[PDB]
């Protein structure tokens, strides 16, 4: 197509898409999905990485969930030999602010005045007149204006006055107020530590469990990630951290976060409460875009398929939301209550995979590729040059797939950055790298445990031919199709500087 | 350092802090039902931003809809307390269309029977299925099912919940096996995807409904299951001399309408993408493709396009919508959709006012997000030939408003077409369309950016004095509503002769 | 066309060009063209503005040339009955450096060969005795400006020297590149920032003479540090305030601060003659393609000059290289093209003007209007004033409707200039009461000036309609348009002088 | 550098270009350049291929020129261990129409006046006494091809006549523009498509002579259709099958069905000399900017020729218009530039080659690489052969990494031609064992041919690595690169299909 309008006009529902689905699917684990058999069915449906929500549950619960997911993935991983890698996600509880106790059932009427206090002797004595708040130095931040939310945005207050520990407020439309409810201070820069005590214990637990990825909540500044890396320490150094942008402060210096982060999640749930809801899409379409420029994964999450929790079929709005999320350039999509609490998890994962395939085919590869080429590269490192040239070759020759041999995974990450249509079959000896590769669009990880040959020359060829066999088994390619092969020289670090087209 | 070289750089440049303009260009369509039928609630919806009301004739009698029309007319006249300026509001008729339905389940036991996979079900001439219906027998009203269905084709029942595949074909009966089985209910629709049905676009009930709408003086009709252009020829002939001015909007609900979309869009006054039936017809995963195609083609043709069905569903039960619904409406308008529509949200839903309000807000934001320069260049480049003398005026006025960052463009029009041409090119500023004719101003709401203003003052003998008076009236409207203030530039388009399709003139004018 | 390469592939010799020729042709007047009858013939051929080179000739000579040009425009004015405007341009001698005189003995021009030494002495008492051992400068003490490693040129770049040693009054140099040195030849210093006065005494007298004669345009030579144009405006004074000044970029300094000059100037000429001597000749095209381009951004006229059709001085037909040069000059975006020795001294001036008009028409037709228009639209930033918005919208309307022409009603001429910036294919028929504005309108590409003598109508609306109809009549007589064609008309809202803001599409009767 | 206008605005004369000069320079050989010393100096100055015009001179003269060029290329090889490759080109006389002898005596040139009458006759018995009354031509089938108001030219397009009437054997004509008629003058019929055979008897003997001499390329004049090249290939036969043919587009018929010619030909030269006579001269640039462009789309070399630097024949310095012409010719996308009278008859051949190289470097640097590359990417079909995909990927990698050079190993030369099609800024060092392929590589922009004399090693990878390392050594000798610079190396199996980025050792 010549123009974007002509491209949109050229969309044909009759035009069939390719079988391969490049974008990863993230599923939150809960009572509905914790069972091993249900987990195997979800895994066969297309779940690439399972997400554990640490905002609730004990270490024993999540450890048992990890044990169940491991037994299920090993039982499914009985094809080929010891393949099928699957990534582990942590997601921290994060720095939240909570209300006190009145059980509750208090009612707050519009127009009346209530007082949110940090005095501890009101923790249990909460009522409609006065209320305790977890945040200690909320008075240090917050101005004479600034709206306040309680309970997922259901209740709203406006700060009228500020005293030592009172903050007299007026109710900007109110409902039923409970106990230990949400916070969300829109606009204000929160000073709370990025990693709290529970987050510290949870990160150490994740290091012990051997988790692949952490989703860090309320990532505001770049010092946060230094703290997270130093707390994960020497043992967890390989584990990748994905920052969650939930408030205005993280959004404001987003570029610094993306530079410091391994990836970003647009948590539309808390963000929609923080910033005006009507703007949320702007944010994601900004955020995703910037991520695609930086080469870091971006995840669209929260409330994508909500209605499927109760009902077997989704709404048109939800299919449109997921399709627009992947068309924006999102590396991965996420399910929260759909898989954890929902009654119809398999249908959720299935419809997500199918709609991802369709919107994935809908992309305008030539213009998007051209834009990603000029968006940032300079004289270029030389490593990215190999990736961009291989992507261009795969696009021009209409290759069935690209086979990438990598130790760290970086070469496959750059190739995924440049967005080829064909799958990226990344062959690696390291299990953890292959598992965490699912965070990037288009990377099909293949784990090669088979011994190495004395000479590196024939061993790399054996690994590439194993990738060929994988491609035919899955159905990516057949005899006579061309593919791109990227290798290097010497068995060391990032040296992927060979490109080949082979039929 | 510009306003984005590439589309990716444009998306990167979106800033939540950058405030949008007060004006909201895209129209909001609301379906009327028991929750919204009351006149007071209708006035509240109108004040919230409802531009056109939609009446679903698939249910209810003529007397009910006549009472609804009476209430909407009384309400729109009651709203006319803005300075004493009668506010125009459009009324739309959505046809029942040629549908195929099953009968009722017995009240015996639980409401709905369950149908499981592998079982038997007889398609017969069961006439007493309105109260004795069950799991054994099913009757259909489609006479010509035989010539139309093939072997491997699939059949759906009840909103896609149950799916069957036709095994064998006899004289009056189809034999099927249950592919996907669920809870068979009462009075459910039967839609077959792949296959094109030969049913007439306008049935007898549709004929009576269209004549009733013409008599009532409805502004627009939404025609369901529009397959070919002969449908629209028939609709024009049935509307006759009286309804000739009423605009027909074709609804693309099945694969047959999708296949020959260009002929329909050429023959139609506008198109609605009714994703309700469409998601059942073509695979649901593909529906967005259709809309993103359909809307796009409409924007090329200069005809209105409506994104509809299930936009704000969650708000029926709960006061606030989900992120997915806001994303759907925002992407619908960013695709280029002129109007958005609410079905159960306003008609059946519990929170209609909140639905209309949140729709207006998210519409404003996604409206501001657009990339005007590239989209304008594309819309300019789609028509390579020498452009029509009227369309040249429209495109030049849009370019002038874009370059001078005009607060608004004032259009004086009798038929309404010139404002439609200006709306095609998607200007950021509002399009203040001045018209003496009430119905043209009312139906102008189908186009993005047109604020209709109705001019009741009689025709002055001197044509130049009259056109200047109407342009000054548009200025007064803009100042009262708050579109513009003193010192802002605006574009004024008039004509060269006193009549109809003779538009012309472009002028940049400040404010006093 | 989608792309530039595909556009170049799409050029078709079968594709007929438009009748109109938008780009102006500048002709230098000399012994071959000074005669009144020959001058009328040149005007009929298509000469839009006449150029007078003040580097030679007296005030009386140029006044007589102006008299001949006026009588020629007078007798041409009975072709179709209306007064044909033609602009007269004054090109200043400028601050140039020349050598002294050779001893009349031997051959006229002594030869200087590479590797030998020669002494520049500045001392004025060595005016006749110059030879291969000693050389002489014209004016200004360049030793305060020149360093040792610097290079020096003599005679149109033919001879090159490098300063070996510097003394008080003198200068010892070695010949790097050697040629044939004559007497009183030009001297160009490529590296040094020149200290010469922007306006000299003779230049002052010449500008005052041009003001008295009522010249339309001045071409100011050797505009280096942009501060000059203030001096030029102050010397033109109250009488010349309306006269437009075109800066000539001939050396490295003018190229270095080109943006300040173009902002301060009314237009720019790329004088490739002196420029090719100053900067390396191989680079000249870069300069022009930069300079013209920036002018197109600014909305200022730009002139490509010097040695475009040189061979036609001697022979009746040009070479392929010269036709390519003029075609590429106009395709670059140059508003006007100029002939120097071709018309002044050359034997075949009329053929030069003819071939210039033809090749201008062809390269004019070859342009890619859509992409260039989009580029010029995206060059303009903020919510532009209503006048620029009207000009850009009118250009877009003329392009979309394939208008036969655009009729502009203007007093000062600015509105037609803004329309000319955006490069419409159709002619820009600018109707004006003021003769001088119509005359100087030829500096802009695509403007056909029309002078309206009647006017003084009681009703202002009827007067503007009469002037637009007179523009229609001009278009029909010349053949721009016929009944049934649409055209764009831009007028104003109130009787003023720089208001515009009206656009209409009207068909011809 | 967002837009083309902004690109032209951003051009800086101070911004230094790379030392490499990609576009080839063609020089016509004549009395001024035939000497061995002049030929060696031209070769060192930058002469890439020498052109022989067979419209004049005998077989002995051209054989002496070829002997001198071979002696010159061997004698130049004073670069420490560098065997210098050089291409030789043959330009055919072609099917031309000429008059007989005048009666010129007494004064040098007779004067013929405008408005007189002239009778063009095909009767052969009017030949010796021609002067001004009746004129004979050698084209037999003029009557079947010429129409009424068609025009006729005499003397290089300087003089013009119009055919008034037509009889059986003769035509009566009227003088529109009048000059002096000489002897053996060219006659071109513009409007008409000429039916003459592309290869005449003399053309046959000349092409076989060129095959015997071992010429690299032939320039075929007045190429109208593809049957011309069918005849040329059959005349080259088994021995000349490898020789590449460049078609000269001089008339309207070749322009009309240009696509078939460009597809069937190995390359095209836009001979602006005869073309300016055929089509209106004012239009010629259009043609070239089309022709060159289409060649760049097809991937075949295109040459802009004739009258580029004419003034340098008489004067030591060129005009601004001529420098602009050559710069615009290369900026259009012309693979090679050519000199006719500048080097053959002119007094200053070396100076012509010098200024040509300098202006070529400058206009080469001025190019907008990204947009031209993107256009060349989108012009090529959807599924593409693996070789062109390798070439486009190598060009994109060289552009992104700002490689110092690209090393290409090829036997036939095509892969390097595909890489040259996409126009990389860095030089394309093409290593080949066969001399003639290296010679004919000069027709393509950016290819520096390198001839590798070392014999076939038994191990394949060691042989390919030795050839690439010799290319590295060549780059260091010329001064293209230093340690730490990246370069592109394209190799393969057996058919090229390997592309790698390697830095400098």
């Amino acid at each position: 197509s010549v123009s974007h309008l002509e491209h949109m006009c050229s969309l044909d529902i009759d035009s069939q898409t390719a079988f391969v689905r490049l974008s990863g699917i993230i599923c939150t684990i809960g009572p509905a999905s914790v069972a091993p058999e249900m987990l195997e069915k979800m895994m066969a449906t297309g779940m690439n990485i399972a997400r554990l929500n640490f905002s609730h549950g004990s270490h024993e619960y999540h450890a048992n969930t990890i044990k169940n997911i491991r037994e299920a993935v090993d039982n499914y991983s009985k094809k080929q030999g010891k393949p099928f890698p699957l990534a582990i996600a942590l997601d921290t509880k994060g720095p939240e602010i909570r209300t006190g106790l009145i059980t509750g059932e208090v009612e707050l009427k519009k127009g009346e005045q209530i007082q949110l206090t940090t005095d501890k002797d009101h923790l249990e004595k909460g009522s409609k007149d006065k209320i305790f708040v977890d945040y200690v130095n909320i008075v240090k931040v917050v101005k004479k204006g600034d709206r306040v939310f309680v309970d997922d945005g259901l209740i709203s207050l406006v700060v009228d006055s500020i005293s030592g520990d009172t903050l007299t407020c007026t109710v900007e439309n109110g409902g039923l107020l409970g106990s230990r409810k949400g916070v969300n201070l829109p606009g204000v820069p929160v000073d709370l530590p990025a990693v709290s005590e529970k987050d510290k214990s949870d990160l150490q637990f994740g290091v012990e469990q051997g988790v692949d990825v952490i989703f860090a909540s309320f990532i505001r500044n770049a010092a946060a990630l230094k703290e997270i890396r130093t707390i994960l320490g020497e043992k967890g150094k390989n584990i990748k951290i994905i920052s969650k942008i939930e408030n205005q402060q993280g959004m404001q210096n987003l570029d610094a976060i993306i530079a410091a982060s391994d990836g970003i999640m647009v948590a539309r749930g808390d963000l929609g409460i923080e910033i005006p809801a009507e703007k949320v899409f702007l944010a994601q379409k900004s955020m995703i875009a910037r991520c695609n420029r930086a080469g870091k994964p971006v995840i669209c999450a929260t409330q994508m398929l909500e209605s499927m929790i109760k009902k077997p079929r989704p709404t048109r709005a939800e299919i449109s939301d997921v399709a627009n999320a992947i068309i924006d350039g999102a590396d991965c999509v996420m399910l929260s209550g759909e898989t954890a609490k929902g009654e119809y998890p398999l249908e959720c994962v299935l419809t997500m995979a199918k709609t991802c395939k369709e919107a994935e085919a809908a992309l305008w590869h030539r213009n998007l590729f051209n834009d990603l080429v000029n968006t940032t590269p300079t004289p270029l490192d030389t490593a990215s040059s190999i990736a961009i040239a291989a992507s261009e070759a795969a696009a021009k020759s209409r290759a069935a797939a690209v086979i990438v041999i990598t130790t760290s995974g970086r070469s496959a990450h750059l190739i995924s950055k440049y967005r080829p249509r064909c799958p990226i079959i990344a062959v690696t000896r390291f299990a953890q790298t292959a598992r965490q590769c699912h965070l990037y669009r288009g990377i099909l990880p293949v784990i090669y445990e088979q011994q190495a040959l004395e000479d590196w020359l024939k061993d790399v060829d054996a690994r590439v031919q194993y990738g060929m066999d994988f491609g035919k088994e899955r159905g990516f390619l057949k005899p006579g199709n061309p593919v791109v092969v990227v290798t290097g020289w010497k068995q060391g670090s990032g040296f992927t500087n060979t490109i080949r087209i082979v039929n």
